[PDB]
């Protein structure tokens, strides 16, 4: 039996703003500096040890990674990071106020691109100053993967391979696995740990700040869930 | 090769060709007439000047030893190879180790088709406990298991040929290196479809002839200038 | 930038060096005055357009945070980080944890001296059953016992450091990337005696300034072209 | 099997061995012998049931390939393969290519004796502008010049063999994976040297034998338990 431990990450400036955020690189608050501190020290209390942190390449997961490591006194862990755990990318909605957009689109239409598994929102252009292409984080990939716009299911998709080649087989190998990464993509990795269904989970809470800890048996299946 | 040039080479006949039975995820070897392709598609990537800076291949034997013999053949046996299940023929389900002219006697050529090559229909599936089952190869012991498979048709491998693609080919190639994939059938389909944009329709028809060099110029931005056979 | 260039940073002040004590591979974290310098370092890296592909660290948590810093302030915490027990501060065995003025009263000035300065002469050596022995700390499980030492001089960290040059830092800067290394005074001094080509009889003489952005622009075979302090 | 099992083996006969050639970092073939000896001890290796999880191997084409046969007369070409210059044979200078008798003549009976018998006398270097010099091939061209040599002793293989121990062969054993090490006599003799403890004085007499497996059995220390050919 193996245990995987989840971090989200907690407030950002644009959470704090009321933007929306997807793949756009913003900092963490003060407040959600503090949520990862203590997250760390929670961590450090109840004696969890890591043999290998997998995060995004989004700034305020890193940081949220390197700050849980740090104050668990294991900033030595090695550390992985992966566009493939990145945020949902929201497209177009990208940098918009959500009441501002909710006034523009109505309540309706915005509940849907928040709320909807498979609805995707509306697409940012390929060449706009703050598309994702433009990033050379992603220079190293083939353009194609870089999304104009993702919902949870197209999330899914692309998180679903690194949990094939890199984060099951650690498990498999005997690693403890930190994952400190994004709503979505925490959420797209629960839902099939856990088996969740498409009608189910998009209601599936995943705090900020607080370590989801998995107790897996030989073939990963989950045997128990707790918040630390 | 004034271009970023990327090579492919399907795997030649196996003894279970020879035999004419379905093989699939079966680890069957080569046979001496494949293992003379695999030979002569060496010596043509030779004679042009193709040099290789990393090699990648499925984990079944029979392409493994392709890839071995044409580096071999061409003088550069001291490049990386990288091994990965994404690159493995497709599934054949409960039709591994049948014989094909008795599976067209049962069921009609039609169903045979279908089973050869479909882009919406599984084979039949192999029962999970089976003694030939996927699930008991230890090749496949740090997969979860419900990545390894127990049937695929085109459509499913495709599906998990890509991420190889997008997470190791595609890198290396941006980051100039010249790469050599040594793989199946199907499996080079699958890229063959994503490199040229190719509809699900239309990938139906793709041939892909064993043993013999493809080569893709590519440009900057991965897409195809030339494609051709050595 | 116009040419190939390798960036070193030697972390800041730690609160060991606040208080007087030889550290080595004792994890100590760095002071206020330790942190400001690792967000000036990469102000002035960003300010001056340094952008890294790939940032080479040690294990220990003062260089660590010293490159996450530096990344951090320069636009660029996504930089891929590989750290490394092969780029540790020396290991200066019993002296560890030991205040250098109540030593010096000890032994006398010149055998502080030494230990500080002399290229081959070892400190004296940590038991191995020591609670504060390196081979107890779990960040070196995966290595075998006899790489993890009981104290070191310069010229034995070279002898350790010099494998990870040859095998990920010079790879690495040969297959154009533009590498960061922020590590400690005796690996940074262990690679500029490499990189540069200084005597054993000069090396002791080098001095590398804590939290200042070191520049080496190098040609195609590694040569410096030039040195400079940013 | 019962504990952790690390196996060795060295290539059996090339194409120069017969000619009675110096052969160091040359890159020529397996005879037919030697293609006989790699397959004769994968046919042991299966029969007496050792499954390997790593493989490491050269960047020498007759150990690669040796190792390859190995690999498939056991059933498991799938397993993953490194190969690395740190594991090559002792580079023998100006005596590649040349024959042992005309060695004698030109340098004498007595001081072929000592190149051949002294653990730290370096051959003749070879010049690196040599038109068989290791510096113009393009399997060490992502490398420093400086590692590869114009000409080895077995302390000076020993050197650049000993951190490939130290960061890879090491660490997988102690991971919990069976490894396979197909090399050459001095990289093994070199390896066989630390892991056994053997004095300088008396490696050089260490024989290992071409084409036979060679099993440590090592606890979890990596102290020996037993050592024995099978």
């Amino acid at each position: 039996h193996m245990e995987l431990v989840f971090i989200r990450h907690g407030q950002s400036e644009w959470n704090a703003k009321n933007l929306f955020t997807g793949w756009r690189d913003v900092k963490l608050s003060e407040q959600g500096l503090a949520e990862a501190a203590a997250a760390g020290k929670k961590l450090k209390e109840n004696g969890y040890e890591f043999d290998i942190a997998f995060t995004s390449v989004l700034t305020r997961a890193i940081k949220t990674c390197n700050i849980v490591l740090e104050e668990s006194d294991q900033l030595f862990v090695p550390q992985i990071k992966t566009w493939r755990l990145n945020e949902r990318h929201y497209g177009r909605l990208q940098g918009l106020d959500k009441k501002q957009t909710a006034e523009k689109y109505g309540d309706e239409q915005v509940r849907i691109w928040r709320r909807s598994y498979d609805t995707l929102p509306p697409l940012l252009d390929k060449d706009d100053a703050f598309s994702a292409h433009k990033d050379r984080r992603y220079a190293h990939l083939p353009a194609d993967v870089v999304p104009d716009g993702e919902n949870l299911k197209v999330t899914l998709e692309r998180v679903l391979p690194f949990w094939e080649d890199q984060i099951a087989p650690a498990i498999l190998s005997g690693k403890r696995v930190l994952v400190a990464a994004h709503g979505n993509s925490l959420r797209a990795l629960a839902k099939h740990i856990e088996g969740i269904s498409d009608e189910d989970i998009m209601g599936l809470e995943i705090p900020t700040g607080q370590p989801l800890v998995y107790k897996l048996d030989d073939n990963l299946k989950v045997i128990e869930k707790f918040y630390l």
